């Protein structure tokens, strides 16, 4: 049994009313205690959503960089993100892959930087739709997320978020038993190429679509841990997908 | 007269203690008239830093993006920099460009939608040693600046910051009159392209090494009307070169 992991990725929107409104609604929720609940404000957020926010759930960043202090400009460390009292960052994000062209390599220093530092880290890995189409799911997915073992030594602070790119505005649309058979071969990679034991204890979280309406159905799938959650996470529609599995 | 404009670019460093430290020292220190001075803290400071500083200086955000909201995990925009209190963003700095691969058409896009949104702008220009040595500077900074003020349409938000970054790290030292004649050529590049007003009120500071011992004669010369401090910022020195027309 592997604790169900919710985590709410804000992405860039938000300010400090809406923020503070929606926090509000978080804070009055009362939150499973079978249930392992994060929020992922934009950076320029992270302190004041932590302050904001009840202790029962956690922060995370929605990046960092790979050394604690340098110059790079734009960046912020694992140092920092602890610092302002977050214990988790959100890395390899398909957003940061595709549109910022972060490599494998990158991000996989990344993760061994905020292992290094204390954080734990969501690895997101995925697929995009000519890659699915070509059948080269496996191939992609499985190359990820070989980069980011390369980099974990300890897996108890990793969680693995599997996004179906491949369904994100582009007219396909990804079902339960979809989600599931992925899941289910990178837990089959994790045991053939790594050990038994991570298989069985990592949580692979699904990144794709997930409203009120679809939580409970996803997490049902033997091999879905939980969620990494885009729009519905602004909204009262987060505490319904909390309560998923209640 | 063109208002002196001094900005400390912290980059990637300090925590909210040493950074609590560094504010106390700016906050008691005292700043000569007529000088503009802009602190810019790491991304996830923004909001402590606002908080910590006291109101006569201004705060920066190191970078942002192009558009107000948006599925840009990892990214922040003009309106959540307005709504932490900072007035500035620096946008194309030579790590942006040079160490995330920021494109031209990127600054460009980013530097109209921070003007637009009704932020000021540090805009970052600057050739690296193998433009230098290759006797490129001119073209390598004129088409920055070209791309820059595509984008601007009211100057009175900009600020232009050369950086030598062909003398940064590299081993390679740029003397106050190498300095005033790159500033001169953008001067009157202004002059030529956009308009003599332009050119006469706009203030271009320098982003090279600058110490104490340095800045008086750096700050001396005819077009140099200030400074983007780098590793200094973090420093007492920084109110020394805050000082450099004193």
């Amino acid at each position: 049994s592997r604790k169900f992991f919710v985590g709410g990725n804000w992405k860039m929107n938000g300010r400090k009313q809406s923020l503070g409104e929606l926090i509000g609604t978080l804070n009055a929720a009362k939150v499973p205690a079978d249930t392992e609940v994060v929020c992922a404000p934009p950076t320029a957020y992270i302190d004041f959503a932590r302050q904001k926010l009840d202790p029962k759930i956690a922060v995370a960043a929605q990046n960092c960089y790979k050394v604690t202090d340098g110059a790079f400009t734009g960046e912020i460390s694992p140092g920092m993100i602890k610092d302002c009292g977050a214990t988790w960052v959100v890395l390899g994000h398909s957003e940061r892959r595709h549109v910022f062209g972060e490599s494998d390599e990158l991000i996989g220093q990344k993760v061994a930087h905020a292992l290094a530092e204390g954080l734990g880290v969501i690895a997101c890995i995925g697929e995009k739709l000519d890659e699915r189409e070509a059948g080269i799911t496996e191939k992609v997915v499985f190359e990820q997320t070989k980069v980011i073992a390369d980099n974990v030594k300890d897996w108890s602070k990793v969680v693995l978020a599997y996004e179906p790119v491949w369904a994100i505005g582009t007219g396909k649309t990804a079902t339960p038993q979809q989600a599931q058979e992925v899941h289910e071969k990178l837990r089959g990679w994790l045991k053939s190429n790594v050990s038994d034991a991570v298989a069985q204890s990592t949580r692979i979280i699904y990144g794709g679509s997930v409203t009120g309406a679809t939580c409970k159905e996803l997490a049902s799938q033997p091999d879905v841990d939980g969620f990494l959650v885009g729009g519905a996470s602004l909204k009262p529609e987060f505490v319904d997908i909390i309560n998923a599995k209640q």
